[PDB]
């Protein structure tokens, strides 16, 4: 009866990782959305800052629980809605495999992605030199290893760990594109992700919006 | 019978978050250590790079499971060794509260900490201007809110989420000290952490080592 409320702006890759998860879990009707538009600065309103001192999206509120990181939101939603399905995290080693890749997205891929994208968005960077994209390419190399050792990022099955990564990969891809030559396992995985039926609505919409803003800044 | 193996260098805050956890869980005898000395560049040896393409510590190997982020190592260890104790993560909301603060350490506190510490370690930064420490102070402000709303970082009880944060707080503290004036809840929490019986061995040893290296670079 109690519905989680997702505070979100789908231009954000972390948000889209959540939106992808909600869709894959089949719980779109079970999660209420509350738009928090970054470019309008609604994330700096007193109510939202009180909700999350990081003044960032996404945020999940469920009863009195407040999660302020897309990755914790994703694992929490798997725990309460996905325990008995294909995305289950009940097994401790499977849970750890998935969490390990969520950590990789949060602490490596999204960090390096964000540096570049925030730089362009706020005009701190004007020209992308190679040194801007080198950390992203190092993250691609790690991802290529992971996708050599298993079919998806965390194991041979799709898991929620694939969603934040693809959300990031489809963002920073527009400034640091994947080479099939250089990263064949990752390019193939990315195409497969793109074929998911909920990808268009849960991720591409927001990516296109961000592409509009990026073409405007460039 | 199967023992996890922890690849570690205790100058690293992520490592010390693990060491603190292993001690708090009372499982020092149950986790084998394997030293991987960063300043000797043992993390760049072929075997270790194959183990972890991020060439970073800590790493946990348990049977064929390989975790390559201190935060995933911590949750995994809680799951297999702490399920029936004071650090249990069995309840989904408690698990999410703890994971949410682990995310905060991984993606905010340790990121901003690491930027500064790596800068000094490799002499990219020579003088700490205020702009180097401003992001760290913003992270302190968030932490002060969290510790206003609960006695420890994630709830009113000590949890494993307190250990990575204190590991970071005791590192970047040496260049950006806490003010009791400015962050009273956090200063009090930090002192309490320092009083834990395993703090000296699991965290202070490594902090002191790093202080030696930092005085050498400065
Ligand atoms: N580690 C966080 C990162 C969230 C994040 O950085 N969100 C950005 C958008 S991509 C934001 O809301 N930025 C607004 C701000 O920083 O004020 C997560 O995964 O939720
Ligand atoms: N998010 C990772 C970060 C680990 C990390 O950055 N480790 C550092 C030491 S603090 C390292 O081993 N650096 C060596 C390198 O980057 O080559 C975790 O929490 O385990
Ligand atoms: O920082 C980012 C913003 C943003 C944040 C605040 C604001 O006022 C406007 C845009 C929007 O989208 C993003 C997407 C990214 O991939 C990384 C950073 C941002
Ligand atoms: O980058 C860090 C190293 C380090 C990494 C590689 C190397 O060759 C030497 C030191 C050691 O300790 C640290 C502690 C920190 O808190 C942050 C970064 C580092
Ligand atoms: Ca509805
Ligand atoms: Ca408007
Ligand atoms: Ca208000
Ligand atoms: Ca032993
Ligand atoms: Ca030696
Ligand atoms: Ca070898």
């Amino acid at each position: 009866m109690s519905k989680p409320v997702l505070y979100y702006d789908d231009i954000s890759p972390p948000v889209r990782g959540v939106l992808l998860t909600v869709a894959a879990l089949g719980i779109k009707d079970q999660v209420e959305l509350k738009l928090v538009r970054l470019f309008e600065r609604e994330h700096l309103l007193e109510d939202f800052v009180k909700l999350n001192p990081l003044h960032a999206v996404p945020v999940l509120k469920h009863d009195d629980l407040v999660l302020t990181d897309s990755h914790a939101i994703i694992m929490y939603l798997c725990d309460i809605f996905g325990q008995d399905g294909d995305f289950s995290l009940k097994d401790p080693k499977q849970r750890a495999r998935v969490h390990n890749r969520l950590c990789f997205n949060n602490a490596v891929l999204f960090q390096r992605e964000s540096i570049v994208m925030r730089g362009l968005i706020n005009r701190s960077i004007v020209t992308l030199e190679d040194h801007h994209l080198k950390p992203v390419q190092e993250a691609y190399d790690c991802l290529e290893v992971y996708l050599t050792n298993s079919k998806f990022v965390a194991c041979d099955q799709l898991t929620v760990a694939d969603f934040p990564i693809v959300a990031c990969m489809s963002t920073v891809g527009m400034v640091c594109p994947l080479s099939t030559s250089r990263w064949p396992k990752t390019a193939a995985w990315f195409e497969t992700m793109k074929q998911l039926p909920y990808y268009q609505q849960a991720n591409q919409v927001g990516v296109d919006k961000l592409k509009e803003r990026l073409h405007a800044v460039m």
